[PDB]
Order: structure tokens, then C-alpha cells, then sequence
């Protein structure tokens, strides 16, 4: 039967089923007030699917100059064409290769650049903004979005949206690597999975993806969305409550010291955006510091709501196109205040 919602993370994560329901706020707001992330499924069914394909981005924008990042070593690949990224998104034999001759796992950096998304892509901007869930919170002019209503005593988000475009991590060695390392944002945000590319060439890469989700500490119900309904899994997230951010800093200061980094006692390993918490580090965080997180698998069409101040990291399982919009809810406005 079609139902309003369900739970993931053993009851700790709300999953809303109908992205456009007028009454979603009645279920959302208590979870949000408590500082929990929220998942909303089904957003892909509301979009114009032809606007969000890798072939279209290549055809329309392919001649632009860009930098890429090698996810395995964080090396910058300088001054290449946007088509060199997009043409290898799902076809492995077209990907740029490192000097060893292996195809690289790449991220498209700062594209579209800064705040140019709306100017460069006006039809995509309208398609995203009209179909965001919880529109009183997420629209630029929503009644519960304080972004346009606050004085300079508050850090205001940049004009978005932002795209997150990167290949899937492949190997057993790739399991300990981040697509995006651990960090936090002072604004709230909604991150939408608008396309998942499951490759061909090296195709039949199914079983390493299952071992990644298991070792990622995914709950038993999350494991059923694969085996039962065959949805396409895009990325593995870990998210931590904003209240746990300092205990995480204390752990990473200690591990930095153990690995022979030489760091002042006050330096900020979350702001540095240099760490990925692998299975070893997540178990140590739980055992030594008493901190538990949310392990979330974002499928095609899932929107992840990320609370202001909540540390989070992302590990792509397959090639992903994500689009995120920042907002300032009243529940979490304390996180962007510039005093005390
Ligand atoms: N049975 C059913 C099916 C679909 C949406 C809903 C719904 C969602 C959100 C709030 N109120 C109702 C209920
Ligand atoms: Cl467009
Ligand atoms: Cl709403
Ligand atoms: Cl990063
Ligand atoms: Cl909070
Ligand atoms: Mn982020």
C-alpha cells in the first residue's frame, strides 16, 4: 500500500514517501527540531528526466574550461574540457587514465562556477526549484526560510544551487576514500540525487558495492531497497549531530598526533576537510567518545536534508549527479549567528 512515511537507521531516520504532499511538514518538523537529518524519496518522478543526463551536459557545455580532482590522491587535473569529464561518466573506456594506465575516479570541481548555475542553466534551475520537497523551508522565498530576512549578524548562504558531480569509487582500496571528506555547513541544505550512472566496460561491479554498504554500517531495512525493489543506489553518507562536532574534533586531533602530524592544540580538523572516517575510525568514535552517526544510502530521486552544523561525509558507490540548495530554518538559525 502507498503510505505517508517509514523509518530507516533502526527508527532514527524519517523517510517521507510523497515529495509534494501538502501535509509533509506535520511529520518533518518534530524530527527537524531534534537536529536529525531527513530523507524524502521519489523526487526523480517529479523532474524532466531529459534535463539531467550526462550526454546533455556534454553536448550543451562540453567546450568550457575546468579543473578535475583525482579522488584516490586529491591531485588536481588542471585546464581540461568539461566534455573530458562527462564523456567518461558511464563509459569506462573513455575515462582519463593515470600514468599506471588505470581509469581514474574523478570529481568535476566548482561547476557551474560560484553562483552562475541560474544564468548558465535557467530551465534546470526552474525544474529543480519547483519540485524541491518542504517548499516553505527550501524555496528562496519560503515562509520558513529566513535567508532573505536576516541582518549581517548572521552568515547568509550564497545563491545556489550547487552541483556535486563525481565518478563511483571502484576497488577494495577505494572503500577507505571519500568522494567529499568530513566537513560542516553553517546553513541547512537539501541534496537531491537527480541521476545515477551504472557503468559498462568494467561492468559486473555489483558485489564490491554490497560489501561497501555492509561495512558502511547500513541498517537491515536499507539493505532491502536493493534486493527487494531494485532501486539504483548512488552514494553512502555518514552524518553526525551538530552537538557531537567537538568530540569528533578531539578524536581527529588524537589520530593526527598518532600519524605524526604536527598541529597546534586548537586547530580544526573538520574545517580542514582532510579526513574520511573509515570503518576503523567510526568504531573508535562510537567506543572511545560515545558518538553514533546516521549511515544513509541515497538512491536515485532521494533528497537528504542536512542540519546546519552537522558534520557529514560522502562516498559515491556509482557515478552521481547531485544538486543541493541551502536554506535557513528557524529551528537551526543559532548555527549562523556571529556572536557568543
Ligand atoms: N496514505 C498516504 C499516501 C500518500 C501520502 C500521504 C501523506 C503524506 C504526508 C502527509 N500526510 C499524508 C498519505
Ligand atoms: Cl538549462
Ligand atoms: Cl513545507
Ligand atoms: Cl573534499
Ligand atoms: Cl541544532
Ligand atoms: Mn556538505
Amino acid at each position: 500500500s502507498m503510505t505517508s512515511h517509514s523509518w530507516l537507521c533502526d527508527g532514527r531516520l524519517l523517510c517521507l514517501h510523497d515529495p509534494s504532499n501538502k501535509n509533509n511538514w506535520k511529520i518533518f518538523r518534530e524530527c527537524w527540531k531534534q537536529g536529525q537529518p531527513v530523507l524524502v524519496s521519489g523526487v526523480h518522478k517529479k523532474l524532466k528526466s531529459e534535463l539531467w543526463k550526462p550526454e546533455a551536459f556534454s553536448q550543451e557545455f562540453g567546450d568550457q574550461d575546468v579543473d578535475l580532482v583525482n579522488c584516490r590522491n586529491c591531485a588536481i587535473i588542471s585546464d581540461v574540457k568539461v566534455r573530458d569529464f562527462w564523456d567518461g561518466f558511464e563509459i569506462i573506456c573513455k575515462r582519463l587514465r593515470s600514468e599506471d594506465g588505470q581509469p581514474m575516479v574523478l570529481k568535476l570541481k566548482d561547476w557551474p562556477p560560484g553562483e552562475d548555475f541560474r544564468d548558465m542553466m535557467p530551465t534546470r534551475f526552474e525544474d529543480l526549484m519547483e519540485n524541491l520537497p518542504l517548499p516553505e523551508y527550501t524555496k528562496r522565498d519560503g515562509r520558513l526560510n529566513l535567508a532573505s530576512r536576516l541582518p549581517s549578524y548572521f552568515v547568509r548562504p550564497d545563491l545556489g544551487p550547487k552541483m556535486y558531480n563525481a565518478y563511483g569509487l571502484i576497488t577494495a582500496e577505494d572503500r577507505r576514500v571519500g568522494t567529499t571528506n568530513l566537513h560542516l555547513d553553517v546553513s541547512d541544505a537539501v541534496n537531491v540525487m537527480v541521476y545515477v550512472g551504472i557503468p559498462i566496460g568494467e561492468g559486473a561491479h555489483d558485489e564490491e558495492v554490497l560489501k561497501t554498504i555492509d561495512e558502511g554500517d547500513a541498517d537491515e531495512v536499507t539493505k532491502e531497497r536493493i534486493h527487494d525493489h531494485k532501486e539504483k543506489p548512488g552514494a553512502l553518507w555518514h552524518i553526525y549531530a551538530a552537538k557531537d562536532a567537538e568530540k569528533i574534533r578531539e578524536l581527529l586531533r588524537k589520530v593526527g598526533e598518532e600519524q605524526g602530524q604536527e598541529n597546534p592544540p586548537d586547530h580544526d580538523p573538520i574545517h580542514d576537510q582532510s579526513w574520511y572516517l573509515d570503518q576503523t575510525l567510526r568504531k573508535r568514535l562510537y567506543e572511545e567518545y560515545g558518538v553514533q552517526g546516521w549511515a544513509i544510502v541515497q538512491f536515485l530521486g532521494d533528497a537528504v536534508f542536512i542540519p546546519a552544523g552537522a558534520p557529514h561525509q560522502v562516498h559515491n558507490l556509482y557515478s552521481c549527479i547531485k544538486v543541493a540548495e541551502d536554506f535557513v530554518s528557524p529551528e537551526h538559525v543559532k548555527h549562523c549567528f556571529r556572536l557568543t
